[PDB]
């Protein structure tokens, strides 16, 4: 999928986390999320006009995916214990990192 | 200082600039928070174990701070064109890039 896409997966998914009653329902949002991120690392900022991989903004880029899948890790280690409000907790963190890449790239 | 006094004064500056009632009181605070973001940069994280400055998480870790310096200089403009509450707003801005550094590296 494209950028867009990816994204609005993310942002889709981030709200059906908040609004849960169980853990298999944040435990598939949250796989989805992680998928959608690691497919989003192999984009390119579009308002980035050096495109080379091994440039350090583009190490940059790549590596705010890593984290932000990190994170997702850690939400579905509460999910599959069954630890729904921590996990929704946890999803919430990720916020600051969904904003810190755009305000930085956008 | 050293990295505690410098996340401290980062610290209560943005508590200043909260409460702070015109221009001149948030341009003051804006300008003690870049030079203790500046200074920090200087230091390495305490739980990152390689401390190599070619080192890609020592490269990211003072990248950090260039964002954050130039988020604080962004609301600086707005201080000085006299704009208060817009210079507040700017600085609320400032957190997600405080709490991603924090979760990434603490
Ligand atoms: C964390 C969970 C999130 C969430 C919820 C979103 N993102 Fe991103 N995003 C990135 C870039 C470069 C863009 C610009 C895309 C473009 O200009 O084509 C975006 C955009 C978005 C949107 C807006 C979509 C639109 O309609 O324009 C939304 C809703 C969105 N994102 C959600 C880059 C990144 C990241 C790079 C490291 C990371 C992490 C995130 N985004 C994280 C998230
Ligand atoms: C943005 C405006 C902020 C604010 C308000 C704070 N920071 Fe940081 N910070 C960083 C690291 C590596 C640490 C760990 C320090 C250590 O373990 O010795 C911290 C810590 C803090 C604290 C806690 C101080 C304490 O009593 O333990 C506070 C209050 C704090 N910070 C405020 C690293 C970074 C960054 C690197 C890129 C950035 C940016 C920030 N911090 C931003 C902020
Ligand atoms: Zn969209
Ligand atoms: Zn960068
Ligand atoms: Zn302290
Ligand atoms: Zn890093
Ligand atoms: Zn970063």
């Amino acid at each position: 999928a494209d950028l867009e896409d990816n994204m609005e997966t993310l942002n889709d998914n981030l709200k059906v986390i908040e609004k849960a009653d169980n853990a298999a329902q944040v435990k598939d949002a949250l796989t989805k999320m992680r998928a959608a991120a690691l497919d989003a690392q192999k984009a390119t900022p579009p308002k980035l006009e050096d495109k080379s991989p091994d440039s350090p903004e583009m190490w940059h880029f790549r590596h705010g995916f890593d984290i932000l899948v990190g994170q997702i890790d850690d939400a579905l280690k509460l999910a599959n214990e069954g630890k729904v409000k921590e996990a929704q907790a946890a999803a919430e963190q990720l916020k600051c990192t969904c904003n810190h890449c755009h305000q930085h790239y956008r």
